């Protein structure tokens, strides 16, 4: 092997394979941001004249473009296969993917298999970009374009937001161990997929539209259909309307061979202009147009809605054919519907077809039902779609603040996990102040505080922008029974007590001022940090942002939220069973997902330690001789050279710090330990450790952890 | 099995290995620094104690610690080859390396073979650290602790100076092709060395202290010390008075089997602490170390300064060995000198003994003549190695006026590219604007403005902060011919032009207010584009600061001033031959010396093209109708999906743009067609390229081009 350059790819990743990358810990840096600092995308989308980009949309979808001609002259069914294709990299595990960052005009989704000639649609779409400017994202576009498509061809959509800003740097997340593009090593047991993964090969959106392995078998390509979705959080309605609604439009491209096309966009030449998949086929485009290697056509109203995929999927009976690529695909039995299905540019018409994947819905027990019903009320598959679609697009989108614009419908949807309007005066400085002296006086210790509130905030994920301390569903199902936030023998007992005061003040209460259980949960643990300060010497305020409502058991649904629960968080030394890395790995991904920096991940671990917010109050890493007392003695004590470190006796992940006698003084985890390790961590360490550095610390800590206590609160901001 | 999370492994780089690494110019992000923006290390550093400093860094070299044994109860030689190893990794070819930024500490060079045991040194500084905290770096306390190790043995040194602020990421640097430490893959011909490298084998700080490839020819090393150290700004008389300096302290440590020590730094186990190298031999440590392997005490005084190197190198004839860990190296014949060195821990008198490389002083005719006289003139070693020793721990500082603090001699110096020190009054904002108006009613063009300025000020490379346009250079000898500016041409006109608008104004103008050359040629350029900027509707004024001074021939080492011409200038379109990449990498890493974001790279190649700052007045990627106008047009004829790109027929690295008509509307390189092509770039130029982004661009140009102007301007801020 040989080394290159940095500018040609890099180093010490090279010689340190597994070596933890930091770099997780400063994505879409500012440096590589083209906008101002004070550019705010909000205010210009805010601005947008929507009905004048929609008739520009509109324009372009019946513009064809000799260098990509529009099928049937209208490029609306390609625009709605770019939308779902850019929403459908979503994973419910880590809540990465999505089309919230616009991230499909990057590599790698720019060049996956799947995305083949989205990269002609996008480039289609640049005219209105140019229109319209920084009042529109990409984000927006790529997705509004699939929105504006359905509603031109008769398809009503329940609504949309805007809101999604453009980043400069593709997001760099897991797809897969495969370095083979459609490869597959992602199964063990009985067709177990592993996590976090949401489709079955790398390079796919969710399945083989052959079939399993290309299988053509129906009956099997179901249950991949059922499980990819469910992780892109689909149930079985709601995929079963994605994919009638989607096949009603359009065609699939295979007119010739496979392999007549050229390398993806981010390996072609540079006379492309970004484009891949240049084809040899013929004229390479139009009516030789090689995408899938599919050829099919769905319905006679290609560019219409109607109940016609359901029509023809029920009216024939279908046999295994193959199309001019050499695929699986479905064709009516006895030349029957010979001659019913339009040509895209020429016209000898055709016969009906199907993938395997669609006859899924047919074939399955519980689609076959699901569809048969939308057969005899096709009202019914309007609606579903609609629901579907639309949650589909703003899956990411994060807490309905962010939906910006005059077609954000006002109606409440369970899946965008709700919380109440606030629905009188909001906590001031005065109460503020108050509140925090009852709190303090409640008989809580700083640990339950502190643990508590970070528990409710910490459960907040920037990929999917879910979770977080509003709503207050730390006492609900199923966070109030998390072993993390182990109610054992404590959250509990916070919990009540919060109430009470939140009880007591709300009657007590001045002129219609009433305070959330929300916000006392946040407001207990920045009392405690004001408290803890104090002891060490450091008379400071902890900044609060009133606001939060609480939510109820009925407004938060259970299944859901289970994927947010922590398998780990190093922040409180929790290790849970069936993580993919070690846990210094676990705690850089954790940092990533809480949108932290490396030096606000090192200040709160360091904090948190010496606070008490340890998972079941364990010795690990509290290198400090002091109690509720804030101050830098993780750091300090992390650095002494007095200290020799061993792996413990018994099981890893605990080590041993002995001193000069030969006793133990301190234990720490791996976690606590890659601070010392690290040589980029150490540097961090070193600066909160150095003599003068107490009060730097105290005011870092007190900002990265008001950072994370208003990480859900788009309402705000 | 082969694709890795984010947090581990990697990304994008993966599936296109070759892949143009942005990442280039994001380096040191602002988000990954723990100081703060409001951060100035140089108020700080004023504030430090030298002396106080000195006597703590002194009770560090004389307290021995039990975790590393002092040899002789004094670290002072370890610290000295730390700092020497600090700065000696400094390249000639591109400035990179060097003590400047404290990278010692971070990977890969502090798990670099020849960095051996200097964690251990490293760590047995962090008392010092501790207690001055952030008035005092890494990068200056490494370094600066070597100095004072000389001084507290007998060497007076001839100052030093503080100013290296620390660094939060390792900068990634080319240090090889080779995949293996110690490989070598770098020589073709005759001993012919592959640039930028200034090593002979991977993991080197010069060469090979067994000789040549393991070799021990004397005369066969020295060929390799002088061209190692010649691309590391020494010289013969340089050369040897460094070599002579240092080995006059410590010894080498090879005591026992090198398979005994265990892995570097960046590969231990997280309980060492960040410390590498541990070995099984005896203690592994003190009495029983091993570092390269290599044993020998040079001189009988190992903590004193004397002559005693070179009355030994002299006084004994040599005979070649083997280390206890198998490693070459000379003794004296006869057995002569028995016991006449002593034991760094109480052991009984060794025997003289020297590296290869030692001997290659006294066997090389040139290094021979050196010595020897200083065999007899002790004076003149002192004297010569204190200049070296200081150009060396200094040569990556740039501008003298970056050196902080009490230690700092007035002497001029010829290797620090000395720039006269302003005499008179600076140009007010008056006489600015009557400047401007005299240079654009001249008679250049813009074109001719422009492009001179950027010739001038671009020389400028951030590695080790030489070049720029202050002392007027562009006029004189080196940069005069420099193929890129093109002296065949009108850089003349443009000087002469130029040099009788200093005089027209300095000669009649009294009121002491003069003003140079040097900021005429940046002026001249702030002017061409306010006109440019006109001649688009753009009344717009470009800053300007004045304080420039023009140097003489004298004061410009020529040779030394070789080294900053450009082989490629992607912003000019030249691309000259002998480049180690393509035509797109050698622009990145170009932006990369000129400290430019990718924003500011994008918005300045496409400014420079339309203003005709292209090398030869070229029409690649001079997209515009337009004469010389400040305008977009660049970016929105690069993203005009109604042309077509094709490699020009001769293959000379160009390609077309043809027109519907299939004629040729516009021609370009590789460099101004990558902006279309990389995802990462054309986002960018899709910003600058809408309709609503006029204004920006020539806000945004403007706020580059002042960047550039000021690069080397460290005497204004
Ligand atoms: C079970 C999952 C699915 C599979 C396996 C699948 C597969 C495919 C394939 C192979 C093509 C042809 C691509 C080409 O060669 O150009 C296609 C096209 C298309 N699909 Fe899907 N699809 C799925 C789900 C969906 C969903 C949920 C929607 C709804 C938004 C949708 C909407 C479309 C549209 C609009 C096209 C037309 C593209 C054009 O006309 O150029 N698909 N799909
Ligand atoms: C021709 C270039 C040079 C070569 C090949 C070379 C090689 C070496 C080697 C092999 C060691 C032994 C390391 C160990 O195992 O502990 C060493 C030590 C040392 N070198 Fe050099 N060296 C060179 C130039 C220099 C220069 C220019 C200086 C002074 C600025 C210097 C100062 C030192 C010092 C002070 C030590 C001893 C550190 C201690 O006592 O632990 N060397 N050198």
């Amino acid at each position: 092997g040989h080394m290159k350059y940095p500018v040609e790819g890099g180093g010490n990743q090279d010689w340190w394979p597994n070596r933890l990358n930091l770099k997780v810990l400063h994505q879409n840096p500012a440096v590589a941001d083209p906008m101002g600092a004070a550019f705010d995308y909000a205010a210009e989308v805010a601005t947008i004249d929507v009905d004048a980009l929609t008739r520009d949309i509109e324009e372009v979808m019946t513009t064809s473009q000799p260098w990509w001609p529009a099928d049937y002259g209208h490029y609306g069914p390609l625009f709605i296969r770019m939308a779902w294709h850019a929403a459908g990299t979503y994973r419910i595990h880590d809540g990465r993917g999505g089309a919230g960052g616009g991230m499909q005009r990057f590599a790698p989704l720019n060049s996956w298999p799947d995305n083949a000639s989205l990269d002609k649609a996008r480039r289609l779409l640049w005219p209105v970009k140019k229109k319209y400017g920084k009042k529109l994202s990409w984000a927006d576009l790529i997705v509004f374009a699939g929105n504006c498509a359905l509603e031109s061809m008769g398809f009503k959509t329940f609504g949309f937001g805007f809101g999604r800003v453009d980043q400069w740097e593709p997001d760099e997340v897991y797809w897969g161990k495969e370095a083979t593009w459609l490869g597959d090593e992602r199964y063990s047991g009985k067709r177990d997929l592993e996590n976090p993964l949401a489709a079955v090969q790398m390079g796919l959106i969710y399945v083989n539209p052959e079939g399993p392995n290309g299988n053509p078998d129906p009956m099997a390509a179901a249950v991949d259909i059922r499980e990819t979705f469910r992780r892109m959080a689909m149930n079985d309605v709601e995929t079963a309307a994605l994919i009638v609604g989607g096949h009603t439009f359009g065609k699939t491209h295979g007119a010739g061979p496979a392999d007549l096309v050229g390398p993806e966009p981010e390996a072609a030449p540079l006379e492309q202009m970004g484009l891949g998949w240049k084809s040899s086929y013929g004229t390479g485009t139009g009516k030789d147009a090689i995408t899938s290697g599919i050829e099919v056509v769905w319905t006679n109203t290609p560019t219409k809605w109607d109940n016609s995929f359901l029509e023809i999927l029920y009216g024939y009976e279908w046999e295994l054919t193959k199309s001019p690529a050499g695929a699986w695909q479905y064709t009516a039995k006895d030349g029957a519907g010979a001659g019913t299905i339009p040509d895209p540019f020429g016209g000898p018409g055709r016969s009906p077809t199907m993938l395997a994947t669609d006859l899924s819905l047919r074939v399955d027990p519980i689609y076959e039902r699901i569809t048969r019903r939308w057969l005899e009320h096709p009202e019914e598959l309007a609606d579903e779609f609609a629901k579907a679609w639309y949650k589909l697009i703003h899956r990411d989108m994060g807490p309905v603040a962010r939906y910006l614009g005059p077609l954000v419908p006002k109606q409440t949807l369970l899946w965008q996990d709700p919380v109440p309007a606030v629905s009188h005066d909001l906590v001031g400085e005065a109460e503020i102040a108050s509140l925090k002296s009852q709190i303090r006086a409640s008989g809580l210790t700083v640990s339950q505080l502190v643990s508590t509130a970070w528990a409710a905030a910490s459960s907040f994920r920037g990929s999917d922008k879910r979770g977080g301390a509003n709503g207050g569903r730390i006492r609900l199902q199923p966070q109030v029974g998390w072993e993390v936030n182990d109610p054992d023998g404590d959250l509990r007992k916070v919990i009540r007590t919060l109430e009470e005061i939140q009880e007591s003040f709300n009657s007590a209460a001045p002129g219609n001022i009433k305070v959330s259980f929300a916000d006392l949960v946040v407001l207990g643990g920045c009392a405690a940090i004001e408290k803890a300060a104090k002891a060490a010497g450091h008379n400071i305020t902890v900044p609060f942002t009133p606001g939060r409502t609480d939510a109820s058991q009925e407004q938060t649904d259970v299944e859901s939220f289970a994927v947010l629960e922590p398998k780990a968080d190093g922040f409180r030394n929790y290790l849970g069973k069936g993580n993919p890395l070690p846990a210094e790995y676990m705690l850089l991904d954790k940092a990533n997902l809480l949108t932290l920096s490396a030096p606000e991940m090192t200040v709160l671990v360091g904090g948190l330690r010496v606070l008490g917010a340890n998972y079941k109050r364990l010795p690990l890493g509290v290198f400090t001789e002091a109690s509720e007392s804030l101050t830098n003695d993780f750091f300090v004590n992390l650095l002494d050279m007095g200290i020799t470190w061993e792996p413990s006796p018994a099981d890893d992940g605990t080590y041993q710090g002995k001193d000069g006698s030969g006793k133990v003084k301190w234990t720490g985890s791996r976690v606590d330990l890659v601070f010392g390790s690290n040589s980029e961590l150490r540097a961090l360490v070193e600066v909160y450790g150095a003599d003068d550095a107490q009060p730097k610390f105290v005011q870092d800590f007190v900002a990265a952890w008001d950072k994370v206590m208003n990480l859900d609160r788009f309402d705000v901001r």
